[PDB]
C-alpha cells in the first residue's frame, strides 16, 4: 500500500516512469488550459503516484489498487502500454488550442486568464502579441524581449553564479543577513524556469527595506534587466525579477524570484517555496482536512481556538501536523 497523500510518501527527483507521468501531465496541463481544476487535480495526482513507485509499469496489472487511479488515468497508461502511443495525447499535442495556451502561459507574467483571453481574441504567436503593445503589461513586455533566454532551461551552474550574487548583494547591504535557495533547485533539480531565493535576517525587523538596497546594489552592477518591487499586502515583499547573467563571451536573461520574509515566518515561507506545487497543495489539503488546520507560506493556523503555531524549522511543522519528515529532494510530487 501507497499513503493517498502526496505528503505522506516521498517522491523523489528521478523515477521509472517518465514516459507515463509525462502523458498524463500533458492531460492535466490541457485540463487547467480549459479552467477545468478537477481533471487538472485527478490527472496530477495520477502522475505523483507514478512518480513514487519503485519499479517501473510494464503491465497494466501492476494499477491494481492504487490511490488516484480512475477509469481515465489508468486507459492512457493502457494505450501507451499496448501501442506506444495515446490517442488523447498525441490529439492534445497538436491542438492549436493547447500548442497556443502553453506558448502565452509560458511568458513572463502570463497566467492561463490571459493566455485565453488573447487565444479568444484571436492572438496566436508571439509576433501577434508584440503587433498588440497596447495589450500588455511592463512585465509581459520584459517576458517578450527576453522570450528565447527564458526558455532556455536554467542550469544548476548559473544557480551557483546567481547565489553568489545575491548573496554579496544582500552580505554588503546587511551583514547577518542570509540568502537560502528554494524552489525547484533546493529539491534537487538539474534544471527549472527560474532561481527562487528566500531573503531573512535572525533579528526580527532588520530585513525592513533590505531589498530594495539589495536591488540598487545589483542594478549597478548591471546585473538587472527587468525589477518589479511589491510591498506586502496583508503578502512577503518580492521582487519580480530578470537578471543579465554573464557567460564566457555571452550573457543570458534568466528570471529570478526574491522574496523577503521575517524570520517567525521563515520556516513556513521556506516550506511553501519550495515546493513542489502539488506537494503543497496536498500538505495544505492534509492539514485541513486531516487536522482541521490552515497551513500558508505564513504560518498554521487553528481557526477554532484562533491560535497560531510557533516554528523553529520544517521538522516543527511536520511534527506538528503529524507527517514524517520529508527532506526537499522527496517532495518532488
Ligand atoms: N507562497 C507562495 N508560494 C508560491 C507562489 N507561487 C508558487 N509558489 C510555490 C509553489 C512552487 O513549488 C514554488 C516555486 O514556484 P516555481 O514556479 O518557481 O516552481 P519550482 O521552482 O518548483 O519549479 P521550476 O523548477 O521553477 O519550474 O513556490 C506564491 O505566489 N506564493
Ligand atoms: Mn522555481
Ligand atoms: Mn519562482
Amino acid at each position: 500500500w501507497m499513503p493517498a497523500y502526496a505528503c505522506q510518501r516521498p517522491t523523489p527527483l528521478t523515477h521509472h516512469n517518465t514516459g507515463l507521468s509525462e502523458a498524463l501531465e500533458i492531460l492535466a496541463e490541457a485540463a487547467g488550459f480549459e479552467g477545468s481544476e478537477g481533471r487538472l487535480l485527478t490527472f496530477c495526482r495520477a502522475a505523483s503516484v507514478l512518480k513514487a513507485l519503485p519499479s517501473p509499469v510494464t503491465t497494466l496489472s501492476q494499477l491494481q489498487g492504487l490511490p488516484h487511479f480512475g477509469e481515465h488515468s489508468s486507459r492512457v497508461v493502457q494505450e501507451l502500454l499496448e501501442h506506444g502511443v495515446c490517442e488523447e495525447v498525441e490529439r492534445v499535442r497538436r491542438s492549436e488550442r493547447y500548442q497556443t495556451m502553453k506558448l502565452f502561459t509560458q511568458i513572463f507574467g502570463v497566467g492561463v486568464k490571459t493566455a485565453d483571453r488573447w487565444y479568444r481574441e484571436g492572438l496566436r504567436t508571439l509576433d501577434d502579441l508584440r503587433e498588440q503593445p497596447q495589450k500588455l503589461t511592463q512585465q509581459q513586455k520584459a517576458g517578450l524581449q527576453h522570450h528565447q533566454d527564458l526558455s532556455t532551461p536554467v542550469l544548476r551552474s548559473d544557480v551557483d553564479a546567481l547565489q553568489q550574487v545575491v548573496e554579496e548583494a544582500v552580505g554588503q547591504a546587511l551583514p547577518g543577513a542570509t540568502v537560502t535557495l528554494t524552489g525547484g533547485f533546493r529539491r534537487g533539480k538539474l534544471q527549472g524556469h527560474d532561481v527562487d531565493f528566500l531573503i531573512t535576517h535572525p533579528k526580527e525587523g532588520q530585513e525592513a527595506g533590505l531589498l530594495p538596497r539589495v536591488m540598487c546594489r545589483l542594478q549597478d552592477q548591471g546585473l538587472i534587466l527587468y525589477h518589479q518591487h511589491q510591498h506586502s499586502c496583508c503578502a512577503f515583499e518580492r521582487s519580480f525579477c530578470i537578471f543579465r547573467l554573464p557567460q564566457p563571451g555571452s550573457w543570458k536573461a534568466v528570471r529570478v524570484d526574491l522574496v523577503v520574509a521575517p524570520v517567525s515566518q521563515f520556516p513556513f515561507a521556506l516550506l511553501g517555496w519550495t515546493g513542489s506545487k502539488l506537494f503543497q497543495r496536498e500538505l495544505r489539503r492534509f492539514s485541513r482536512k486531516e487536522k482541521g488546520l490552515w497551513l500558508n507560506s505564513h504560518g498554521l493556523f487553528d481557526p477554532e481556538q484562533k491560535t497560531f503555531f510557533q516554528a523553529a524549522s520544517e521538522e516543527d511543522i511536520f511534527r506538528h501536523l503529524g507527517l514524517e519528515y520529508l527532506p526537499p529532494e522527496q517532495r518532488n510530487a
